[PDB]
Order: structure tokens, then sequence, then C-alpha cells
DNA sequence: CGGCATACG
DNA sequence: CGTA
DNA sequence: GCCG
């Protein structure tokens, strides 16, 4: 019974299976370090999978016919439930190769790639880095540079201080403007690693050029350490009592026709939206992003007022934000 | 066997 | 490549 | 790794 694509099932943000989901997600967390998409997306949707179900899983029957559970996702869950470790997690947990491409991947501005050539060349420690600068590309810099803030959890008292500061330099540049929240807090979480808000105008077409007088405004009132059109991830200088720490916000415009797909694509989560287009084109054999939904046969967009009107026409269950947290 | 989301900076 |  |  239960389906197959992310999408097409409520995933809440407290479940019942963490321990399961939390050793798939290793092992797809590995997969993606040794360069394989298609097993990281694999142990993703299992994990997935457990996260949707509403029960605790205590023996390895509750797991037959479950969609992405194969013999080595199986084996995983029958170990821990048998044990309450696996192995070949274990292994993975305390091996050099992955804490190190963990340590460098969650530097922003360093990807596997780069931490795959860092980890070959024999680097292992952020002062390692440091020490050979010419290296780092500007935003890696920016990064390692504020890399201990932005290790640190952001709070909802902190995205309400941002959006503040955001609508402020919005409607100093646009009247009319509107700023909404999105990515994991709109999706109901008390944490996160950095804030998104999406930009737009009633009116479409006011918001051409936005981006750039907002990010100025920004920049004029001391608020931003990094950034560099219609898309900017910055990092921004927050007040806090007698100081200030770095936070990662991503600030996007959109035009009003756009609105809809915009915020559907960036409030996540990110297994939700690729699960979401796979289901569009393999099933619908429409073309979903986060500007439309094309029908490539017609060769036309569909107009969407709502989220609601994009999983209706994509045939789907609605599924408010706080259900996609595949 | 081959696909695996789809953009922008 | 990096970002989402 | 799993599935169409
Ligand atoms: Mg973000
Ligand atoms: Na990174
Ligand atoms: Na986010």
């Amino acid at each position: 019974w239960m389906p197959a694509y992310a999408c097409q099932r409520p995933t809440p943000l407290t479940h019942h299976n963490t321990g399961l989901s939390e050793a798939l997600e290793i092992l797809a967390e590995a997969a993606g370090f040794e360069g394989s998409e298609g097993r990281l997306l694999t142990f993703c949707r299992a994990a997935s999978v457990l996260k949707a179900l509403p029960s605790p899983v205590t023996t390895l029957s509750q797991l037959q016919g479950l969609p992405h559970f194969g013999e080595h996702s199986s084996r995983v869950v029958q170990e821990l439930l048998e044990h309450g470790v696996c192995e070949e997690v274990e292994r993975v947990r305390r091996s050099e190769r992955y804490q190190t491409m963990k340590l460098f991947t969650q530097i922003f501005g360093v990807g596997v790639k780069t931490a795959d050539r860092w980890y070959r060349e024999g680097l292992r420690t952020l002062d390692d880095l440091r020490e050979q600068p010419q290296k780092l590309t500007q935003q890696q810099k920016a990064g390692l540079q504020h890399h201990q803030d932005l290790s640190t959890p952001v709070l909802r008292s902190d995205v309400d201080a941002l959006q503040q500061v955001v609508e402020e330099a919005v409607g100093q540049a646009l009247p009319g403007a509107t700023v909404t929240l999105t990515g994991g807090f709109r999706r109901g979480k008390l944490q996160g690693h950095d804030v998104d808000f999406l930009i737009t105008h009633p009116k479409e077409g006011q918001e051409a050029g936005l981006l750039p007088r907002v990010m100025c405004r920004l920049q004029d009132q001391g608020l931003i350490l990094y950034h560099q059109f219609e898309r900017s991830f910055c990092i921004f200088r927050l007040p806090q009592p007698g100081s200030w720490k770095a936070v990662r916000v991503d600030l996007v415009v959109a035009p009003v026709s756009q609105f809809p797909f915009a915020l559907l694509g960036w409030t996540g989560s990110k297994l939700f939206q690729r699960e979401l287009r796979r289901f569009s084109r393999k099933e619908k054999g429409l073309w979903l992003n986060s500007h439309g939904l094309f029908d490539p046969e017609q060769k036309t967009f569909f107009q969407a007022a709502s989220e609601e009107d994009i999983f209706r026409h994509l045939g789907l269950e609605y599924l408010p934000p706080e259900q996609r947290n595949a």
C-alpha cells in the first residue's frame, strides 16, 4: 500500500523509525562520497519510506513489500533489529575517509568532487585547508572563515529577526514586494543551517532587477558578509546581544506568475522535490521545475495560482509543507 | 539494460 | 564546479 | 541499489 514515490505519501517531521532511517542515510551519504548517485538515491528513498510508516518497525517481517527495500537495505535493518548495530554502518562511520569527506563537504563552497581531490592530496583537517589558501575559491574562503558560526543551529528567533531586515530592504527597494519564508522552516523545522526567503511583487514584471537592489540595501546596512541575478546565496552578519553571528541566507526573486512553482521548489524537502519532478515526468509526461510545469506535446505551461493547483494537475493528493519532510 | 530532478551563479 |  |  505504501506508494513508491515520496510525493505520494505524507512524511511528518517527527516519525517513529529514526534509528533505522539514520543508518540508511549514513550509507546514502557514503555512496555519494564515492560517486554513486544511484545508490545514494536508493538508500535515501528507503530511509524515507521508514519515515512515512505509522509505527516503529520491530520485526523484519514489517518490511515485506515496501518499495525501495531490497536485499541490501533489508539486511541493514535486520542487523539493527537483531543486534542494535550494523557492521557496515559502523565501519563507514569510523572510517577516516567518511569522517574527512563529511568534514570537508560541510564547508560552504565545497562539494564531493572538491573534497575528494583534497582527500587524495592528503589533506585531513580544516587547518590543513587554511594553510593553503591558494587552493580555495572566494566562496570556499568565506565558507571556511565563517565555518564555526555556520555550524551553529539557526533558531526561529534568528529567522524572525532576519525576516524583518529582509522585509525592510525589500520594501525600500520596491513598494508592494513581499517576502515569504520557505525551506525547512516552512516545513515546520525548529532549527536549520540556513534560512530561505522567496521575494515577489503582485504586478508581473515589477520585480525585474530587484535582487541587486535588495543586496545593495542590505550591504549598506552592514548586513552582508559574503555574496555572489535572481538567486543569492549569502552569508549575513546577524546582530546578537552585544555582538553578531554569521548566518547562511538564500534570497530568491520570482515573478508572481511563477510564485507557486518557486514556493513549491524552495520549500523542499530535497528528496520530496526530486521525487515530485520524477513523478511529473515519468508518470505524467510533464516537466516540472521552480519556474513552471511544461507539457512538451502541447508546448504550453500550466497556469497555477497555488501549490494546490500544481498537485491537482499532477493527479496528486495535496500535501501541506509539514508533510513534505521526505 | 539504463535511469536516477532540474535549475541558477 | 558550486549553490538550492 | 533498486526498479521500470
Ligand atoms: Mg537555503
Ligand atoms: Na559544502
Ligand atoms: Na533551508
